[PDB]
């Protein structure tokens, strides 16, 4: 009728809040470390160190490790909480938790807002993803490519404009270019959806 | 009045957000492992390896360890985090931060929208919550019966039938069936609310 | 007009769901752990163990290890997951993760829902900020003083009054009061934001 009662906006926020607890978008994450995906190490850029001017100009933390590229496939992602790479160019290829017809993949990054400047010119721009069939992956096959837009939103979800039903359990995440950052790109947090067997 | 001001709205989402940030329900959890609860291993099921058929079939992560059953008593919730037992019967016996008066347990599950065929046939079903009065606990008094309800919130709550004033720091979770899974139950988090000293 | 439609509540809800997922407050954190900040360790109130009479009346769990100073500089802050120090008054100094015009601090606390009997006296209560410039840190600039407000939200954030343009690295957070709690007090996470370079 005439508006919303107050009745209707507490059922609209408490839709909104489940929503927003089911990892924020709502579907299942086949790259989620936790879940049982990982990271193909021998299939990977460089991790590039990106806290060098104060683990030299500081010191070596005790507990201090370098992040990784399996930082990638988990949930947290407050500002560091990112693989580095050097340069624009990069890649990590990840083993899904099962063997899925991929539809969908997510990327983010830490939002502006908590960044030094208000800018993230580190973040990933032009990317690519490709499926191997087969585990001895050498043979790319391009499952889409696009760009994540660093005015945007801080998840970006792409969608593969018509897959084939082929199905994968290995993906490789393909950065081309970052957003001007002239030593290196952080990646926050991939995620691949799709649908499994049965 | 007539609906309902902008403004208005704005308290109604600020109340929920703070609402939701509080541990989502809002009550004490004594079971929580960062509070000082803990799991008595000598007292809980076998723990089970869910991910089998990729630790073969692909690797022992060098950084891989098996879900214990400490992991009921942490937040964590994301796909994966949770413990698992063999069959749909299993218990496991937690000691609490504090002797309490027992009123309420939680226990939750990852959402069907983050599964693959959303479905968690995994989920506990029925269980039943036990208090052991003393330390060297032989003897369980059954302090309630209760259903997981797999169509319901991935968060549900469960109150005592007006508990006696008896208080306890020893309780435990025992798992009477399963959503029909017929492996293994996955455990995501279990709490318990209850009124302490003073 | 007259009331809110169904459609703008959908967009305030979007957009304080947006604001909160920016670590709350929307403001760069340069004491962030994760983002290279650490604490000195050597110049921080001596560790005291809360969980004292659970770790002789019960044991010493295994993968147990004491909250020590850096958990302030971590973003979980579920019960316990706070470092305490021994009586009311105890600081901590923290080397930023850059040199910058600090413009505000953060404190926050566990709500008192999440508490036993809804009290939180081991909260901070009076507190000062100082700067250091200089790495060889003996002098201290007051950078401000204010009180951690316990019946206020979980998290408050306190903004200098009229900061010069001076810059800095270190910082201390020195406790002068608490709650009233008799044997300590305990920090759930403390965050510095301002002005970098460029
Ligand atoms: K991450
Ligand atoms: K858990
Ligand atoms: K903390």
């Amino acid at each position: 009728g005439p508006g919303v009662t107050e009745e209707q906006v507490h059922h609209i926020v408490k839709q909104a809040l489940q929503r927003y607890s089911e990892d924020r978008i709502g579907l299942a994450d086949y790259a989620l470390e936790s879940g049982g995906a990982s990271v193909i190490s021998t299939r990977c850029s460089e991790t590039y160190e990106t806290k060098t001017a104060l683990l030299s100009l500081f010191g070596i933390p005790l507990w201090y490790h370098s992040q990784s590229p399996r930082v990638i496939l988990q949930p947290d992602v407050h500002p560091g909480n990112c693989w580095a790479f050097q340069g624009p160019q990069g890649f990590a290829v990840v083993r899904l938790s099962a063997r899925i017809r991929p539809t969908a993949v997510t990327l983010e990054h830490v939002p502006k807002a908590l960044s030094p400047n208000s800018t993230i010119s580190s973040a990933p721009k032009d990317f690519a993803i490709f499926g191997f069939d087969e585990d001895l992956q050498q043979e790319g096959t391009l499952l889409g490519k696009f760009t994540y837009d660093q005015d945007g939103e801080p998840i970006q979800t792409f969608h593969f404009q018509a897959p084939t039903m082929a199905t994968y359990q290995v993906v490789e995440l393909r950065i081309l270019t970052n957003w001007g950052h002239p030593e290196y790109t952080c990646i926050y947090r991939f995620r691949v959806h799709g649908e499994p067997a049965h």
